[PDB]
């Protein structure tokens, strides 16, 4: 009932561009929006993947494997699902598994993969697949995960119990410029509400 | 050990600006990032709020109150938690209850409120509080909720049972294409994952 009329390039970087979006509202009136888009999408179903890595161990509660990373847009460190762009010709599942191993060293198994879901629709067209990945933490390869030799990134790995995720997130994040990712927190919230 | 070095304005719009961010990695090397920022943040705890509205009625499943609206950056419709900017001097909780009532007509009670969390930390500094808000659907107030939408806003309200959220989201999307918000999906996903 609403439709895009035109989208005009305002400013383009290497990774991200800014667009003026002209669209029609249901009354037939023309309106505008400032839209942020990534420049790196080609034939992918979404810009990237977020990985929900479930560390499964027979002697432990399931943990969610999270990464702590400096994020320049945030001017501080962030606790996130392992995440990254889907490479050209790569599947969400493949990107998820690769990205998990690159960032954490864990070798996971696909559990499930979401449709493309939007990161911040009121602002950007950015989408990810949320790929749930199980990690056999008792398997010897996963005994001591190494974020797979060189990477170029500086990533601390954090494993938090699934049954206490939200509280463990709040605890971590009170100390300064360390922010929880919104999706991580949404996930944590539902774990808490569901019990 | 990592910190923002300089922030260079590339392009500033009314709602959103685009910056090239120079930061110091642990190696002592300077790197750049393209960062998106909202222009509308003031002296706030976060830019805005997302509301997780749990519609509660005796002898009924809890429902999650979601909103559907055309999102120009997505050039299509998205299913989201009610969300909007925190006004000046406003609390996250107050913004949440206000935003919930504006979009859905529901008058809710604060259940809990998150710290500021990142909408998309790899791209923007955008933060929200995720505010869980319970709605007594048996109260006369909420018998007949009336949205009070803003000039430009056209918001459809969709209430999905909490106990079957992920499926009902899928069901919605099968009926016709829309994008589910990532925070909504993360929430829905965790409801199934819980335990
Ligand atoms: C922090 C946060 C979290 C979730 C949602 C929001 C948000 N949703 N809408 C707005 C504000 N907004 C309005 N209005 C409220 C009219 N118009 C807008 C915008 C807008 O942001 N842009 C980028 C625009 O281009 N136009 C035209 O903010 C903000
Ligand atoms: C879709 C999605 C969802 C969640 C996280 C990401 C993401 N996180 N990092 C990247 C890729 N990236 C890299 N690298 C992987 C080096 N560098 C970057 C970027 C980058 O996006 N920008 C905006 C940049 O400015 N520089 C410098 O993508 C992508």
């Amino acid at each position: 009932k609403q439709y895009i009329i035109s989208e005009e390039l305002i400013s383009e970087g290497k990774w991200v561009k800014l667009e003026k979006t002209t669209y029609m509202d249901p009354t037939g009136k023309t309106r505008t929006w400032e839209s942020v888009k990534r420049t790196t999408r080609k034939e992918q179903t979404a810009d990237g993947v977020a990985v929900i890595p479930v560390l499964q161990r027979t002697l432990h509660y399931e943990c969610i494997v999270l990464v702590k990373q400096f994020r320049p847009p945030m001017g501080g460190y962030c606790i996130e699902f392992p995440a990254g762009l889907i490479d050209d010709g790569e599947t969400p599942e493949a990107a998820a598994l690769r990205e998990l191993e690159e960032e954490t060293g864990y070798k996971g198994d696909i559990a499930e993969c979401s449709p493309a879901v939007c990161m911040d629709p009121g602002l950007s067209n950015c989408t990810i697949h949320i790929v749930t990945v199980t990690i056999n933490g008792d398997d010897a390869e996963n005994a001591r995960p190494k974020p797979k030799p060189g990477d170029g990134e500086f990533v601390e790995v954090i494993s938090l119990p699934k049954n206490d995720l939200l509280q463990r997130l709040d605890a971590l994040v009170a100390e300064e410029h360390l922010t929880v990712d919104a999706r991580v927190y949404s996930y944590a919230l539902a774990l808490k509400h569901a019990n």
